[PDB]
């Protein structure tokens, strides 16, 4: 039944990129209050399957397309409340809302898209939001301001477990080639141009940017797990303009630049696009594959690209002035020719500590995998797909095997002291003593396990305080160490919950 | 396969009777050059069955209708280049192209509509043309100049005889 | 009537580094098996059938297991620093961090794997730039090392493409 | 079908170790241009099986023997262009061409002898060459300068993988 509701306000001139508003999913249910809200209070915990319905007068004469973004962990909110760039709004689970189709509906299995059960009385980790943004604007302003209604339908029942089923389980050697929620920002064609080209890079491991801000997301993270890929790109094209706009596209793949000869262009294996629909284009390359990421000074056009050639139009009646937008979605690489995985089932760098200023140094880890900071020494964090996966999910849980390595700063013969691994259950103040471990500095290496998790079952990607095992590294002769390196290797079954994004 | 191509330029004010241009069928194939063009050189003579495709953004808001005129013997060209009277453009085999229907296609059995086989190295009698004219104009001018693409699809094979089958 | 094989399924010498002039030394390997050069130290390359096979094919691809061995130039009691193996995916500038590895100089030996290849699948026997895993050896107290020896042992399935020759 | 062609010039006195010329395999196909060349542009990548044919007037009265050397990775070109020592010309895949036998033919599985697929728009690694040298000279000079014709026959189809099967 209807569980909650809310209202989004549309301005008469709804320009591309306008932030329209955010609805707080738990507030929609509690403000309504709600046969379902009252069932919830009794359940305590719910893991709903929602039907979201956006009520919306269908209209074929505007060109308006909106994006609903499911941000369960409140990761893009701060970055979109002024103006909402598509790189942010498409970096979390999301849905295109076409004005021509009118009332919109979708399902959200909160167990998958989110991963943790909702507590009736308060937010547990962060408060789940729905963001509404405009992806492609109206061709001309409408007659007046208006509104759309957002509705949550659900049959709430008591949740049996805290945690959902994991969206993803860590494995270096496994990137299928299928994607979800991979939508490219809109491509635009001017009508003042008899022909035109728009390139879309196929170097999919590259991290997207908004100004100086890197937007880590799961899709690019997945692609980075491979060295490169060849095959056929299967996707869908949406033409986001009024019925009175129209265009014909030649869509084809090209390597390192584009041909300047129209006759050569049409000897390539491309496809024509006249209207909303799916497409398959072969990734074209001298090596049959394009690399997953770029090297220094390389551009994305140096490799394989998906090229959209306007060969007839766009046309519109006078005096229209709006550009004709194309929204491309990439669904999978079919018949994939994959490179080696970029990483093997091995250790990788978590952090290097160096340049110690005090002999006594104590690095608290606890039960988290995270970025360190120090006032007393130099922290150098590792960047790899695992760390990105940690950043691109709301919750995670697993066990890390650690390898510690270090080299001396002083003469070996003069060396003394230890790298000590304190292992507790609880905290430094009231904890129980586990497999704490004293490595004499002369060992020059040591190993240990780290539980990334806690009594509840999973860690958010923030600071939190939940009873768990607790770890710390204790140096007593730190100035005698030139570098302390910590490598980790996730034990099988390292789990991630609720795909999201991470702007920095 | 794609055998040849060409481009027609359309004005923002496309008025009734405007000449839009002429494509030369043999030049479309030779300028492209062309897996089919190369097959042609070896055949010497070809009696193609062409599929002509005009790529063209569909639009219901203009009222535009064009005529493609197949002038294999170059009989109306001279008289339509400043302005095309429909009496000329409809006096040879032709096809109506409605803007509301978008991309357009038809078959031309060169054996029937033309009658003599094409020689790879030079025009035999006269050079076969496609004329593009506007039959009914747009209700108001469009936002800007644009273009349409004309494509010839064919699987060229060697012609056994010089002459086709007689139309009449 | 054949003799014993000249080599067994064992390691063989890839390269010896010696006579270091600077304490900071960084030897870039990347994803290639090739001949080193240095202005700051003495390079002695190994000659064996594997190296010849690399030279006598257009392309190759495989994995090398490496053993690093070294002896000290200074007194053991005075020694400090490390032989560090940097392992990246990409390049020094924008790469991702793999199984990089810090061998305290007192270990006097260490092991690592090296991917000889790249996203395309194989290396030419020249310099090339194709995204792959990337390796480097970093010395911080190189003057304290009398010799750094690198042995390798190809993992089964090391592959060569297109037989050719190599004049020097 | 015939995919490309080229010409080698024989001097009236062809002496042992004379260099006769180099044909660039990809240029032979692109200069011809070529029903096969045009199929190639659409395929992007090809891994041809070539039949090479050298047309050549058979003669039992000269003693002439030539060597065609398949140098896919351009390894001997530099060292043979003044004089072609047999040590170079026989160090890559090669074929003896006896004058007494006249017109010569062989197969080149580009997948084996080369190992990487050819990209229509540019050389990927190095540009594949055929060198023609004289192995044993004529017993006395001939009456005049002459030429031989080299032909590539292939049915090019799109390559599924970048790499061939490993020779070794």
């Amino acid at each position: 039944g209807l569980a909650g509701r809310g209202v989004i306000y549309i301005p008469k001139d709804c320009q591309a990129n306008r932030y329209l508003g955010t609805l707080n999913i738990r507030d929609m249910i509690s403000d309504f209050k709600g046969v379902q809200y009252e069932k919830w209070i009794t359940a305590g915990l719910v893991m709903p399957t929602f039907k979201i319905v956006i009520r919306l007068p269908a209209n074929a004469f505007t060109g308006l397309t909106w994006v609903m973004s499911f941000d369960a962990y409140n990761r893009i909110t701060s970055r979109i409340t002024a103006s909402a760039d598509p790189v942010y709004t498409l970096s979390v689970p999301h849905w295109l809302i076409h004005h021509k189709l009118g009332t919109f509906s979708c399902e959200i299995d909160y167990g998958e898209l989110c991963g943790h059960a909702m507590w009736f009385k308060s937010t547990t980790f962060e408060s789940p939001r729905l963001h509404f943004t405009c992806l492609t604007g109206n061709n001309k302003e409408l007659a007046a301001d208006w509104q759309a209604v957002v509705e949550l339908y659900a049959e709430l029942e008591e949740a049996t477990s805290f945690l959902g089923k994991p969206t993803l389980v860590f494995d270096p050697g496994v990137f299928n080639g299928k994607f979800q929620f991979l939508t490219c920002p809109p491509i635009f064609f001017d009508l003042t141009a008899v022909t035109a080209l728009r390139s879309a890079g196929l170097t999919l491991g590259q991290v997207p940017m908004v100004g100086t801000t890197k937007v880590y997301n799961l899709n690019s993270t997945l692609v980075s797990c491979v060295l490169g890929m060849g095959g056929t790109v299967r996707g869908r094209v949406h033409i986001c303009a009024p019925i009175f706009y129209s265009i014909v596209l030649w869509v084809v793949s090209e390597w390192n630049g584009t041909t300047m000869d129209w006759n050569e262009l049409f000897k390539y294996p491309g496809v024509y696009v006249e209207e909303d629909g799916s497409f398959e284009v072969k990734i074209r390359s001298p090596y049959h594959r394009t690399p997953a990421r770029l090297l220094a000074g390389q551009s994305q056009r140096d490799m394989s690209s998906l090229n959209f050639y306007a060969i007839a139009g766009p046309i519109a009646p006078s005096g229209e002035t709006a550009q004709l937008p194309i929204v491309v979605q990439i669904d999978e690489i079919v018949r994939p020719d994959l490179s080696l995985p970029s990483f093997e089932d091995d250790y990788f760098v978590w952090v290097d500590f160096s340049e110690f200023t005090l002999d006594k140094e104590e690095i608290e880890i606890g039960s988290r995998f995270f970025d360190f900071t120090s006032n007393t020494c130099r922290v150098s964090m590792g960047e790899n797909p695992f760390a990105a996966m940690i950043a691109c999910h709301g919750l995670h849980s697993g066990v890390l095997d650690l390898k510690l390595q270090w080299s001396l700063n002083t003469e070996f013969g003069k060396s003394s002291g230890s790298v000590t691994i304190t292992k507790l259950v609880g905290d430094k103040a009231m904890g129980l003593d586990g497999p704490s471990h004293v490595f004499a500095i002369q060992k020059l290496e040591g190993t240990t396990e780290l539980l990334v998790g806690n009594f509840a079952g999973a860690n958010p990607n923030t600071r939190f305080s939940l009873y768990s095992r607790w770890m710390a590294i204790k140096l007593d002769q730190a100035k005698s160490i030139k570098v302390l390196r910590v490598l980790c290797k996730p034990r099988p079954g390292f789990s991630f919950y609720g795909r999201t994004s991470f702007p920095v």
